[PDB]
């Protein structure tokens, strides 16, 4: 299947993303240049489900894995349906360094 990954620094506060595939940005319609050092949020917009935005916080915030179906918007405005599915990267010190997500464009 058609998916994507990007990466997300732990250390930093609010998670901002480090690195994205070619696929990322070519599914969203972003550059580099308004990617990489922000938070994976600006995806979102007036029909993403607070209920599974939630979930992520939560998870993020705990440590765990995490997988939701959130509604997301292209740079152009247009929406897709975004499976996503969040991954902890720990050091062998039980810290987190790292999360790690794919999305998948599950439109169908
Ligand atoms: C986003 N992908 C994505 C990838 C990783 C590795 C992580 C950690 C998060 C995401 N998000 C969610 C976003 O960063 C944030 O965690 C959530 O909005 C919930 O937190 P807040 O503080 O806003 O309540 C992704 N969100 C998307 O909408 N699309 C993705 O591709």
């Amino acid at each position: 299947l058609r998916h994507t990954f990007v990466v997300a620094d732990a250390t930093l506060p609010d998670c901002p993303l480090v690195y994205a595939s070619e696929g990322f940005y070519a599914m969203t319609g972003y550059g580099p240049d308004e990617v990489l050092g922000h938070n994976c949020r600006f995806l979102q917009g007036e029909g993403t489900d607070p209920k599974e935005v939630q979930k992520i916080r939560d998870a993020i915030k705990k440590g765990e894995a995490c997988s939701v179906r959130l509604l997301n918007y292209r740079k152009d405005g247009t929406p897709f349906w975004n499976l996503l599915t969040v991954t902890p990267i720990k050091t062998p010190d039980g810290r987190v360094s790292k999360f790690v997500g794919v999305q998948v464009d599950v439109t169908s």
